[PDB]
């Protein structure tokens, strides 16, 4: 049967990709986005899609939309982050908007809630390697992590049946971060710093299809959505130059560290979501780069 | 001879008592209150006082008030809490409003920032007794604790020279929340009161206000448990109220059983280290002061 799904931040990387999967299998999708960072083009028209331009900080709007629709699931991807000095929109969107969305879902007995969270909730340098789901919380390292983490608090407090995907880095088409930086600089002929660190990168499309399973009732609570492996920043850079189809090899500026590696332990995710086949790094980066070429 | 101090929640229990201390010594005080819980009558007029009705959620107002004053210090007492289901105001006041206040202070190079935090940052049933300052943070037990602790996080993150007083319960005149105003009202209406079999810390607002002035003046850095390190049974608080009201006979309370800890002590050690050995006002004196306020101002 046709599910009803409310998606916040539906014109963003993660939300638009989820929206596409749901719409293609016949679900009814209602979405909200204010275009802080998302783009209208990310979300193609579909007869079962309703799009509302607005902010999740708008309490009456969020309640009206969820109240009317009575969704089977809320997928909450909306987040403010782009300017680290903009504490105002970070709190207004992630705290006021985030609790608005959580409480509306709880008020309307929404059966499933999917949230997305930064691994910065554990601090910038974890005390566990790999980081386990019981790593102490240390979110006061940025406006983004602090506010994102207060939104998670409200979700855990609400009593909703939820799934939170805690993520290192999500990359692909529609994506900020190292990928667009690398692409942008190499396009301008600029030399890139490549630090001697390993980090975890996850294709948005792997995450989108694990979300559909969460919408369908797979999983409860917080998970590390990770392969359990990490990649060197050099390997990421190399993948970007490879997809860019350069007459080059431009040797980067190797830069010493100033954590060396952040592995997220995926044991609970393997347990409940099964052994997932994660898209290979080159293919993930190829898709991200084809998107940059076409848009920016 | 005249510090400039900006107070948020200036018409509340804690803010107004701090304003009074600063004004009587010759300081210049500017304050803001939306009357979500406090009262205009809590803040008496004074030549060196400027009062502004408004919300700290208003980014432009906060930045204009602090921007125009260039305070030596910000005392941030404003908080939303009174309706546990009102997540919107809690996050708009505590998170948006609270981050506004912290960031405006930092942008304006404010030398000292004093904040007030709930010991619910630690959870409802702590795993240390006495609770130490390194106790794990478990704030996801109420809208109040979650949004207060986000505000605390921004303060820590800002780079400001701050003191946070972490508190159990603050009581005395102008206390509008918690058991004390409820005991007074129900006792004066002849209604049955409920006493839980639990022990909690209660601190006289005026002790806290005098420590805040020291903190404004440069005493302490970081987080502290503002506490004697003792606690009292709720039954003792109730009995102190009956005796302060001089009721002609003792009204037997209804005893509730205690999820939650039987007793929460906060370790005062770092407070003694940096603020010295504070003579805490005894409960009897604290409750008599509160009862005197409730008889004049009502609940
Ligand atoms: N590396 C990553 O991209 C990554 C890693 C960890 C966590 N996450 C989380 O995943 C979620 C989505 O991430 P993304 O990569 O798709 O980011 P994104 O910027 O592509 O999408 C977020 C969307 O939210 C919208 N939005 C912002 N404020 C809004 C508001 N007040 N009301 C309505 N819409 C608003 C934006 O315009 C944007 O479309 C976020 O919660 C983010 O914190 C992402
Ligand atoms: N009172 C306690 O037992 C206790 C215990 C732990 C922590 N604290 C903290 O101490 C601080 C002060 O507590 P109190 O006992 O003085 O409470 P209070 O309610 O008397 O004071 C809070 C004041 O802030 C004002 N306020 C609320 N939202 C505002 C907004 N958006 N803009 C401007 N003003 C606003 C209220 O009207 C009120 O006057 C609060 O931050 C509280 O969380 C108090």
């Amino acid at each position: 049967h046709m599910k009803k799904v409310f998606i916040t931040g539906i014109c963003g990387q993660i939300g638009s990709h989820i929206a596409e999967l749901l719409l293609e299998r016949g679900d009814k999708v209602v979405g909200i986005d204010n275009f802080a960072t998302g783009r209208r083009e990310h979300l193609k028209d579909h007869p079962n899609l309703t799009f509302v331009e607005g902010s999740i900080a708008d309490h009456a709007l969020v309640n009206q939309l969820i109240g009317d629709l009575q969704p089977d699931a809320v997928v909450h991807t909306a987040a403010s982050y782009k300017d680290p000095d903009d504490w105002y929109n970070d709190t207004l969107t992630n705290c006021v908007g985030g609790s608005n969305v959580v409480q509306a879902a709880k008020k309307n007995n929404v059966g499933r809630f999917v949230y997305f969270q930064t691994a910065l909730c554990y601090g910038v340098k974890p005390i566990q390697q790999p980081v386990r789901l019981d790593h102490p919380r240390n979110p006061a390292n940025s406006s983004y992590a602090i506010s994102k983490s207060a939104n998670e608090d409200y979700l855990e407090y609400s009593g909703l049946d939820f799934v939170t995907f805690r993520l290192a880095n999500v990359v692909g088409p529609r994506n900020s971060g190292p990928l667009p930086i690398f692409f942008q600089r190499l396009s301008e002929g600029k030399k890139c710093f490549v630090t001697k660190a390993r980090r975890d990168f996850v294709f948005v499309k792997d995450l989108a299809r694990a979300t559909v399973r969460a919408v369908d009732g797979v999983g409860h609570g917080a998970y590390h959505f990770s392969s359990g492996t990490d990649v060197a920043i050099k390997e990421l850079y190399d993948a970007v130059v490879e997809a860019m189809a350069l007459p080059s090899y431009p040797e980067p500026e190797i830069r010493e560290l100033g954590a060396p590696s952040i592995l997220l332990d995926p044991s609970r995710t393997i347990q409940d979501f099964g052994k997932i086949e994660f898209t290979p790094l080159k293919e993930t980066v190829a898709a991200a780069v084809a998107y940059f070429r076409e848009y920016g």
